[PDB]
């Protein structure tokens, strides 16, 4: 089928609605004016005071994503508001009966993630220039100096960067069917160029964002309420649901981008029973319906890795190498980046990231299980 998948942008939403219907300017405004509106105080206030817009003038799927952004950043803001700890244990019934609708329709749970507040957050600012950093703005924030441009697009940049890797990989079992030895030694060595340039895209996020703003206000406004203690037993939706729902907060952990070439390469990261697996199965029910499709399309495939190693070829195991290299190579990086990020901005505060995981050696069992793939 269709996977949802672009040539150019990948698993990003491409050149996604920046504008509902004018039925809902109610939800437009308070999201599109958020940063002043909690720098204030009447944010829970002008929610509260919000009448319950009914979903279905929502016609195609662009919208219902946008939707899922506004409705998404409203929820955040309002649960965590000025984010200096005073929380909302129960959610408007106004705000969260449409929230968890369009959640249902979507097949996305109600709260905001990684597709919505980074696939589907993005537009160019002159529609006939490339996709780089200085043409391109986020649709939505949360304050100001929360340096949420940086971290989603910097974020974005990756998925992009991921797509030209993502278009090759029918090519890939093709080449394997067919049984075209050539065709496979070039695909998995154009897979692995486009992964190694990838690695190049993720240094931005040392100029775009700001070790102490991210920790100290953007990792809070993201954050979930799923084993969080401030909301003990999860959060209210009012009128929806009999009792409180937990729901894990967002996370580059709900990125298809990682985990693609996990299932592609036949890294079993989704296997062995512990947490960094079990983790990593669950963020597949934060993916869109789609992707979490694409990626058991992959593991329905036969494995490229079994094939790689049942030939004595050298250049096909170098190449298949120079992939899982490319993989371990980005959470080698990535382990620098949250010690930046979020191990030493901690310990300024008189670790926890935005997903909710023993992060440090969570990522390193995800990282020991990508090198322990490399053939030799
Ligand atoms: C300031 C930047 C970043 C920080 C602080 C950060 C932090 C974290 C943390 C704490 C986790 C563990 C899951 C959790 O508990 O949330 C994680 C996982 C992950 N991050 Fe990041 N991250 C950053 C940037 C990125 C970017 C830009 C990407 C990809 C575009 C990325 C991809 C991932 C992936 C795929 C995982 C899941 C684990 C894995 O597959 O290895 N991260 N990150
Ligand atoms: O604390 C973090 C940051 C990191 C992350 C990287 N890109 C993201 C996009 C959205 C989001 F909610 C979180 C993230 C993560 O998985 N936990």
């Amino acid at each position: 089928k269709e996977y949802h998948i672009d040539e150019e942008v990948g698993f990003a939403l491409p050149n996604p609605q920046e504008n509902l219907p004018d039925f809902y300017n109610d939800w437009m405004f308070i999201a599109k004016h958020l940063p002043d509106l909690i720098e204030s105080g009447q944010l829970r206030e002008r929610v509260e005071k919000l009448n319950m817009l009914s979903i279905d003038h929502l016609t195609d799927h662009k919208s219902q994503r946008l939707a899922r952004l506004v409705l998404g950043c409203i929820t955040m803001a309002y649960v965590w508001g000025k984010g200096h700890g005073d929380v909302r244990k129960v959610l408007p019934r106004n705000i969260a009966v449409p929230y968890c609708q369009l959640s249902k329709k979507l097949e996305l749970p109600p709260i905001l993630v990684y597709a919505d507040c980074v696939l589907a957050n993005w537009k160019k600012k002159d529609p006939n220039k490339p996709l780089t950093y200085e043409n391109m703005d986020v649709l939505f924030s949360f304050r100001d100096g929360d340096c949420s441009k940086g971290f989603f697009l910097v974020s974005l940049l990756v998925e992009i960067a991921a797509a030209s890797a993502i278009k090759v990989i029918p090519t890939v079992f093709k080449a394997m069917q067919m049984q075209e030895r050539d065709t496979l030694l070039k695909a998995l060595l154009e897979i692995a160029s486009c992964l190694e340039k990838a690695l190049q895209v993720f240094h931005q996020i040392h100029d775009h964002v700001n070790p102490k703003a991210f920790f100290s206000v953007l990792r809070i406004y993201l954050s979930g309420w799923k084993g969080n203690p401030q909301l003990s037993d999860g959060l209210v939706y009012e009128g929806f649901w009999e009792d409180p729902k937990e729901f894990a907060g967002g996370s580059a952990g709900q990125s298809s981008v990682f985990q693609c070439f996990d299932v592609l390469l036949g890294i079993q990261q989704t296997a062995g029973g512990g947490h960094a697996a079990q983790f990593l199965q669950d963020m597949r029910r934060y993916m869109p319906p789609a992707h979490r499709n694409f990626l058991c399309s992959l593991e329905s495939n036969p494995s490229v890795r079994e094939f790689v190693l049942s030939k004595g070829d050298a250049g096909l195991r170098e190449a298949y190498d120079a992939c899982v290299k490319a993989l371990v190579s980005l959470r080698s990086y990535h382990l620098q980046i949250v010690t930046k990020y979020i191990l030493i901005p901690a310990s300024q505060q008189p670790a926890k990231g935005t997903g909710g995981t023993d992060l440090m050696n969570f990522l390193k069992t995800v990282r020991s299980t990508t090198e322990k793939s490399l053939l030799k």
